[PDB]
């Protein structure tokens, strides 16, 4: 892929974060805290899951960014509609406004309904995410394996502005404390 030149500087939006997340001063890293982080509740915060949005909103053009997932056992990454549900239980699916992949229990899957098995030979330490708004495309790349394609959502019906989407995952096991980090350009 030659998508690197549509690189965008993504930062995390504290106001959208689940109340147990800790976002770094530079707004480029997020991790699960071991407790509530002493913030007020608001209607933007994801209540049920350890999720947070990027601050950037996209309604046109081509955008690319990279996320470091080193040593995590579980995570979700991609984009979502600005208007996705924040409270209660929900599925990650395009019907609900999400275009995502994830790691869970030693398998990688795309957030279709139902979910799609991914075939990754080299476990990724960094994931590249490409959005073409006009084409209706969201693609995922394995930066650890020379940028190899992981998955393409096509014929996407975005139906509104898009935001970068992150889930650091729970840490029931004590093996998933590591952060998600936005990688430098
Ligand atoms: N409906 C639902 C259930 C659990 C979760 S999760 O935050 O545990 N993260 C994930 C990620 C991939 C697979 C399972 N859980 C998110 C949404």
């Amino acid at each position: 892929h030659h998508h690197h030149h549509h690189m965008v500087h993504i930062t995390l939006d504290r106001n959208t974060a689940n109340s147990w997340l800790i976002i770094s001063k530079d707004r480029r890293q997020v991790r699960m805290g071991d407790t509530h982080q002493n913030v007020s509740d608001n209607k933007e915060r994801f209540s049920n899951y350890p999720m947070v949005l990027g601050a950037q909103r996209f309604s046109s053009g081509k955008m690319y960014w990279e996320v470091d997932v080193t040593q995590k056992e579980a995570w979700d990454l991609g984009v979502c509609r600005d208007s996705v549900q924040r409270k209660g239980q929900f599925s990650l699916s395009p019907e609900n406004g999400f275009w995502t992949i994830w790691l869970w229990q030693d398998s990688y899957e795309a957030g279709t309904s139902p979910q799609t098995t991914l075939h990754i030979q080299v476990p990724p330490c960094q994931i590249g995410i490409f959005v073409d708004y006009e084409a209706g495309v969201v693609s995922f790349y394995n930066i650890t394996d020379h940028g190899s394609l992981i998955y393409t959502f096509s014929e996407c019906v975005f139906a509104g502005p898009l935001r970068p989407f992150f889930n650091v995952g729970f840490n029931y096991s004590g093996g998933n404390a590591a952060p998600l980090k936005l990688c430098p350009l």
